[PDB]
DNA sequence: TAACAGTGGCCTTATTAAATGACTTCTCCATGATCTAC
């Protein structure tokens, strides 16, 4: 079997806000896979967000990030004025600073060809080839990607956070994200074990499905 | 050519170590019952 592709990932500021966290900007301490599912449909600039389902996604944080508040003057359309003082409200985000992690991309469930590894390594042989729109971003539009790039299973050859399915885990990471409501919202529980593994263990591969 | 290279005694006594008053001001609500227009 293809071994699966490795993407090294360095995001200057993150932020994984919570489904249920409305109220407050409250942050996952690791991207969600469906966050980086929609960072990696974006890199290949696939709008269709079925188009890849089945693709299985593991992710090791070479570092921990450390949690910080901010204030934002955040905008919502509570009134039809758009000039009305009630559309803009002030509330917390919570945001991760130096966000280093390594993303192992498996697509051996995936029905519809080429896969999404394989449109991922073509994006990354010739970048002159790929068709997409905006800036490559993690979290918020305007939270840019540093580093994006092709990596080993040692890049940095020291010890990996690993995301393990934990049943008992703290974190519930979303693999799927019903941006609307929640009805569609497919959730996983996951733990960070601190493992010198260079390659994800079993129950660290997730799959994104859709929620059907 | 020589032998000395200071012998003393002190090394601050007082007194006062802050007196005032202020210790953010506004605004941005969320949600459901009801009114109302299509």
């Amino acid at each position: 079997m293809i071994a699966p592709l490795i993407l090294y990932l360095d995001v200057p500021f993150t932020t994984f806000r919570e489904s249920h966290a409305r109220e407050m900007g409250k942050t996952y301490p690791v991207p969600p896979p469906a966050t980086v599912y929609g960072m990696l449909l974006s890199l290949v600039g696939e709008t269709n967000v079925y188009r890849h389902c089945g693709v299985e996604l593991a992710i090791a944080m070479l570092s921990s990030p450390k949690k910080s508040r901010i204030l934002r003057q955040m905008r919502r359309f509570k009134n039809a004025d758009f000039s009305h003082p009630e559309n803009v409200i002030p509330c917390y985000q919570e945001i991760l600073s130096n966000l280093k992690c390594l993303i192992w991309v498996r697509s051996d469930e995936e029905k519809i060809q080429p896969s999404l590894r394989e449109r991922i390594q073509l994006a990354f042989d010739h970048p002159e080839l790929v068709r997409r729109f905006g800036c490559l971003f993690l979290g918020e539009s305007d939270q840019l990607i540093k580093t994006i790039k092709l990596a080993r299973e040692d890049y940095l050859e020291g010890v990996r956070q690993w995301a393990i399915r934990d049943n008992r885990g703290r974190l519930t990471l979303p693999y799927w994200v019903d941006h609307v409501g929640s009805r569609n919202t497919r959730f996983l529980r996951y733990r960070i074990e601190e493992m010198d593994r260079l390659s994800p263990p079993d129950l660290a591969w997730t799959m994104v499905q859709s929620p059907i």
